[PDB]
């Protein structure tokens, strides 16, 4: 009776090693060249802290070289723009992304900031030049927001091919829902989209041969809801009385085939497809 | 009871009869001012000259000045970015557009050229920063295509607000599908996003309370696919000879109508209904962005 336990740990370390393996292949043929991530923050959050450790120490691990800037919560827009103007500027920088959320005193708009990235440097995937590719169907050349595109791999370590499949995303958020939906629909799903005005949600996601739940509220889409069979993707991180996913693990385990337990599931996918994203942006500027 | 017809041809006209109103008094509370619109044209194909013709004089009724640029065939990929750069930084130009297919001897990338046009001024929507603003919910400034545009109209013409209602998009295109799915889900519906490879494409459709159907294959999707009470909107343009009608051809859409007008409570008939939109939503696009630009 139990789905089979997607191990994101397990997977985005063979994605490490692939992908180390890939760099140290680099240096070897061009002596000195290093790729190269810069993490923009803005304040001092505890879990931003935390997740730029987890990516810097990945990237460390791959032979990246990964610089962290840290800005103080006094920041202001310009203040952030003429930093991310000194990283599109600076050449030894292949990709640079902005932490999210801003912490600061004053008001910044997160969508002008994020839009004055350069786009052959976005490696996070969530400028318009990106979304607007990812969004009509243009792969070839764009990056994918990392947690979506960690999300796809997992649906692929089952093996069952997602054209023609009913796939449904809770959550339509620019860095997760919204994307995922796009990546969805181009590899050939038939998907649907819910969200926090969608009524009747648990017939909706009953629909689901492919489940990816991103909506931050803990456990809320019960195993009943699933449909017997469905690859289950719990994109959700969620403190409690411990951490759980947005979907109630125990319960849906039970009727789903593949499920991501949390913790282990889609966090550690989102680091490897971030550090998969700096190598291909540090491979076309060698070119 | 037979489906309300949503006639389109009266609420466009309802629609550039109210921008002439509002162009009107722009110039009387600002004057000087003057919204502009301009067309690029790279040839001289006889399709693409009668649509000139129509947006044209669609603009001039409505008091908008509308310049008209057409280059030759001979023209090259770097003339025509030398006129998308210029009207980009012709300040004078609220909006422009570049009618297509472009009709040249060279080998121009039509992708490059659209991509170089200003967000800002981009009134056909195509633009891929355009496109990236409204899929991911900035519909309060970014241009809408003119088909899903008019498609959003004709669904809010019925009194029957679109929140929490389950839509099916039958179709992805950059053109009409993909910025369809986008302005459903920015107002609040659940939305399923349909194309060739869905299975069981009937089933899905009934589950839709409102329906955009934009494929290109004549009357495909049957009125017994439609849910009862539903909203229907059909794209479809399809020519299929006719000895019956004036000129030889008929136009069906990509919804069977005679049979999905008793399931749906509104409907748009083929022609007449999504067809005639098309223009004015663009003339409301380029009103749109006269009025940011007076700010
Ligand atoms: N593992 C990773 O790498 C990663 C990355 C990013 C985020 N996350 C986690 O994933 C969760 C969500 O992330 P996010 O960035 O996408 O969040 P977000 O911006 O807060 O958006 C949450 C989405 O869930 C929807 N939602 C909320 N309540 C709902 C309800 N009752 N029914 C249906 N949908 C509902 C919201 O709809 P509306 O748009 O209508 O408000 C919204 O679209 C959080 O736990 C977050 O910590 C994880
Ligand atoms: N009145 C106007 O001014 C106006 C403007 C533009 C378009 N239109 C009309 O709208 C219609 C569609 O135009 P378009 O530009 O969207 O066409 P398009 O670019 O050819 O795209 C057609 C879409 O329909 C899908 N499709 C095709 N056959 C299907 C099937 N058997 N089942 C389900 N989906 C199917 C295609 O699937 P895949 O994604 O799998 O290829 C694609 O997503 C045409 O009749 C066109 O003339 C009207
Ligand atoms: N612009 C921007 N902002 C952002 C992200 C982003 O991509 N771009 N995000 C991440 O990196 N996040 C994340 C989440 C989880 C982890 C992570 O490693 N835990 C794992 C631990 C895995 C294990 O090793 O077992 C987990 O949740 O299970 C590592 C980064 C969250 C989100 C927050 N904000």
């Amino acid at each position: 009776a139990p789905a089979e336990i997607l191990n994101g740990k397990e997977i985005s370390a063979q994605i490490r090693a692939r992908l180390k393996n890939q760099v140290t292949q680099l240096k070897e043929q061009v002596p000195g060249f290093t790729p190269r991530l810069a993490i923009l923050q803005v304040g001092n959050r505890d879990d931003s802290n935390l997740y730029i450790n987890v990516k810097l120490k990945a990237a460390e691990e791959i032979g990246i070289k990964a610089t962290h800037i840290k800005l103080p919560r006094t920041t202001t827009e310009s203040e952030v723009m003429k930093y991310i103007t000194s990283l599109n500027e600076d050449s030894t920088v292949h990709g640079f992304l902005v932490q999210l959320p801003l912490d600061s005193e004053n008001s910044i708009n997160t969508e002008e900031v994020i839009n004055a990235i350069a786009p052959e440097k976005d490696v996070d995937g969530l400028t318009s030049i990106n979304a607007g590719r990812l969004a009509r169907g243009d792969l070839n050349d764009c990056f994918i927001p990392c947690t979506p595109k960690g999300c796809l791999e997992l649906i692929k370590e089952t093996g069952v091919p997602i054209a023609g499949r009913h796939a449904v995303v809770v959550g339509r958020s620019k860095i997760v829902g919204a994307p995922m939906h796009d990546l969805l629909l181009w590899n050939n799903a038939t998907v649907t989209t819910c969200h926090s005005k969608t009524a009747h949600l648990d017939e909706e996601v009953n629909k689901g041969d492919i489940l990816v739940v991103a909506t931050g509220q803990p456990e809320m889409v019960k195993g009943e809801w699933i449909k017997p069979g469905a690859i289950v993707i719990d994109c959700g991180i969620n403190y409690v009385p411990k951490v759980v996913g947005d979907v109630a693990y125990d319960e849906a385990k039970e009727r789903a085939s593949f499920i991501t337990p949390v913790p282990g599931g889609v966090g550690p996918m989102t680091v490897a497809m971030l550090m998969q994203s700096t190598v291909e942006s540090a491979k076309r500027f060698l070119e």
